[PDB]
DNA sequence: TCTAGATCTAGA
DNA sequence: TCTAGATCTAGA
């Protein structure tokens, strides 16, 4: 199993095993909410279409895709005692908000998602990030996991797009796996997203593409996901996995 | 620590620490805007005299010192999710302005400030109170804050009084801690502000010491001018010490 | 994920 | 002068 070099609410790396048991095969897979791109890691594919609608997060990928040395490089220099600290983590933060600089930004960005609190990314409606200080003995510098990224990102191409956009793109020879954000048990995930989320992947397989969503196991997402298989993995709630094969 | 068991826009928890490095020791501590009550609620005196121009707040505390389990029951079943709608919030306002029962208005008085529009209390100039649906995934029940506010009440006595009248109250074993609504960075005027530095002046000549908490500006330098000035850490905050 | 809470704004 | 809604901010 690899690591994700981000820390992420939302992760799959627990439920790996089961995605992939019931992920159908293709030559490519679309991830419409890639986050930190643990199936896309975990996973064989010959190419890949990852997205998300968090610009800050695609942009850092391409910059790890094509400039791997250089970023490995600055970030490392940012994961020292000497910046573990609350004085250091603000100025920071408020260096990352005043940036224009893809590069600066991407090196801040991993910075904050491992000194932060609970690896959080969050913005403010002014598009700042503001997640405090998260006071860890010594932040993991995830050299290794970087570096596989961008090995495995060769095969890779990121869009910045909101799920209906990227879905779009999946054609014959593709596998969807959507991970969107989590049901309930502004600017975010709503519950008319989720329904037409399920809509398009009803429209995929009915044109032969497989789509596999996971999600909460609640009465809402079992209405939602309706026309799919479902399979329940027990972990509080359970998860699904909905299947919609061709 | 202790948390106050209602939000209060100027609670002090944050600075708990600061006002009681500066809080002179003695029998009994007076608070003329008692608010939410956090220094209160942290602080060790043999007695309390606990005071504001609110009178549902003041109603409200009688009524947890007095009837705490009482109290407690009947606030709790405002706290389910079948209250948390904005169908149901502005029925329940509208009970709580048309309501003249100090139990019933105390009871809601709570519910509304914590499933109401960020812990505000505003009223109109009828009296109303018109702070809208704060939209809440779950509010906080604060039943032990209840509790541990209504403990410590025993040795207290709350009044409804503007602070002229409360500072009055104090005597030899006293000491007030003052925390007027914040100046700029009815309503409580700039000379109502200056007022309140005239009485501490004039107590602590009687040898009762006083501490002001507000914003440090230029302004409150100059209220605060015989005090000994401390500042704390958005501007920053000043705590003026009157000791005698 | 939980939680307190220094405002802003249009306008019969 | 006032009324009354606001679907947030940011630390832990
Ligand atoms: N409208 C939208 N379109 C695409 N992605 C979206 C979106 N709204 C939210 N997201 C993205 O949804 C993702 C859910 S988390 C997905 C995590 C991933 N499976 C992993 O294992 O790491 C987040 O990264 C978020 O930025
Ligand atoms: N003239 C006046 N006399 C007494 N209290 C007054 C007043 N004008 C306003 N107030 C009260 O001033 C208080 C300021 S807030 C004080 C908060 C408190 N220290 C805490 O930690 O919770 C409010 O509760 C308000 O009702």
């Amino acid at each position: 199993k690899n690591r994700a070099f981000l820390k992420w609410a939302g992760g799959k790396y627990p439920l790996l095993d089961d995605i992939k048991r019931h992920l159908p095969k293709g030559e490519c897979l679309v991830e419409p909410f890639v986050g930190a791109g643990s199936v896309f890691l975990n996973t064989d594919f010959s190419r890949y279409i990852l997205a998300d609608i968090n610009s800050d997060l695609i942009s850092l990928y391409n910059i790890v895709k094509m400039r791997t040395d250089e970023y490995v490089q600055a970030a490392r220099e940012l994961f020292v005692p000497e910046t573990n600290c609350a004085e250091v983590y603000y100025q920071f933060r408020e260096e990352f908000n005043k940036s224009q600089d893809p590069f600066r930004r991407a090196v801040l960005f991993l910075y904050l998602n491992r000194y932060g609190y609970n690896g959080l990314c969050r913005y403010n409606l002014r598009g700042e990030f503001n997640v405090p200080f998260g006071r860890y003995k010594k932040p993991y510098f995830p050299e290794a996991e970087l570096y596989h990224f961008a090995e495995k990102a060769q095969n890779a191409f990121f869009y910045c797009e909101s799920y209906a956009d990227s879905m779009a793109r999946a054609d014959d020879s593709s596998v969807v796996y959507c991970d969107p954000p989590y049901a309930p048990l502004t600017n975010s995930f709503t519950l008319e997203q989720q329904a037409h989320l399920a809509e398009i992947a009803e429209g995929l397989v009915e044109r032969h593409i497989p789509v596999l969503i996971s999600n909460h196991d609640t009465m809402l997402t079992r209405e939602w996901y309706q026309r799919a298989k479902l399979h329940v993995v027990k972990v509080k709630v359970d998860e699904l996995l909905a299947l919609y094969k061709p």
